């Protein structure tokens, strides 16, 4: 009946139940046109695909199913994704409403199309991605990986100390996600830092890093972020639209990375 709550409570459950929704992939969800879902809806459809065991990336509405050449298997229940309708004021103002979609594995008769390994060394195509992001990446024998907004650079340790390029680039993807949201770019940090503002950042960063790593073929590192799920639980309980604001920032952090990395002069 209430959307923000309804969605926040699914996410609060997943956290308690073990895995927060957005970690569940370890294929990104698509609409009937091939356009990928964004933001909070990627998160929601991921948890939904895990919880119902879906193999397909595609989600349809009853309308999209029927008038495409198919039928929603009766008994099948959809799940709630997010979008905007309009109210009039003086086709005018947007407002957030939910809606129901069904995965392709709940549907019969749909058309035909509908259903790596990196060692321990530098990878050229990954190196080109992060070089094309624009990020000051500095390397030093200091054994910590971090983003310093004050200098505005990412510091990686040396790749060989990782004994895993997959571990090396996931960590970099994570820092690249933080690197967005410096004042010159996405403008996301708190002004005055504390246990709450670090908690928000690394949640945006986490959700965002899953989104990034899904595209780059990497696996996110979740050891580093075990001390926060409680603040996330607390903040998610006290604020029923907080998860929407995080997922929107997260998607913007992934978008900025990939868009820069394709800024072909
Ligand atoms: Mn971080």
């Amino acid at each position: 009946f209430d959307l923000y709550q309804h969605v926040t409570d699914r996410i609060i459950a997943s956290i308690e139940a073990g895995t927060p929704a957005w970690r569940k992939p370890w294929q990104m969800p698509l609409r009937s046109n091939g356009e990928a879902y964004r933001g909070i809806n990627v998160v929601m459809l991921w948890l939904t695909a895990a919880e119902k065991g879906y193999r397909s990336a595609y989600w349809f509405t009853y309308r999209q199913a029927k008038e495409l050449g198919g039928q929603v298997r009766k008994g099948e229940k959809g799940s709630t994704v997010v979008k905007f309708g309009t109210i009039e004021r003086e086709k005018k103002i947007p407002y957030l409403k939910g809606y129901t979609v069904f995965n392709a594995d709940q549907i019969d008769g749909l058309p035909e199309q509908y259903h790596r390994d990196l060692g321990t060394a530098a990878d050229p195509e990954l190196d080109a991605f992060f070089a094309a992001t624009g990020a000051d990446i500095r390397t030093s024998s200091e054994p910590r990986a971090y983003y310093n907004p004050t200098g505005d650079y990412i510091h990686m340790p040396p790749i060989a100390t990782f004994h895993s390029a997959a571990g090396y680039y996931a960590t970099l993807a994570h820092e690249a996600t933080h690197w967005t949201g410096h004042k010159s770019r996405l403008d996301r940090f708190s002004r005055f830092s504390d246990r709450k503002s670090y908690a928000f950042e690394e949640l945006i960063a986490e959700i965002g890093n899953c989104m990034l790593c899904a595209s780059l073929g990497l696996i996110p590192d979740f050891d580093q972020s075990a001390a926060y799920v409680q603040s996330w639980l607390r903040a998610l309980k006290d604020d029923k639209r907080l998860i929407f604001k995080a997922a929107t920032e997260a998607q913007k952090a992934a978008d900025l990375l990939q868009e820069n990395a394709a800024n072909f002069q």
